[PDB]
């Protein structure tokens, strides 16, 4: 899905294949991502 | 396929749904599309 989607202190990295920068997205927030955002793991905790 | 592929006095309208801000690009290139940079029409020639 083209929505990511992210509980409150989550973060998820964004590979942007334009220039490949992950950067950690800092949640929460509804980000959308074209194909310059790419999504790379889970929702999972990270405690 | 996310990529568009245009031949040299070709253009496309690429549909930004993020914003739907369809702007011709003109070509010639090998333009990567996200989904915010959608393509409309087929590389007809155009004349």
């Amino acid at each position: 899905e083209a929505i990511i989607r992210i509980p409150p202190y989550h973060y998820i990295h964004v590979l942007d294949q334009n220039s490949n920068v992950s950067r950690v997205e800092v949640g929460p927030k509804t980000y959308i991502r074209q194909d310059n955002e790419r999504v790379l793991f889970a929702p999972v905790r990270m405690v």
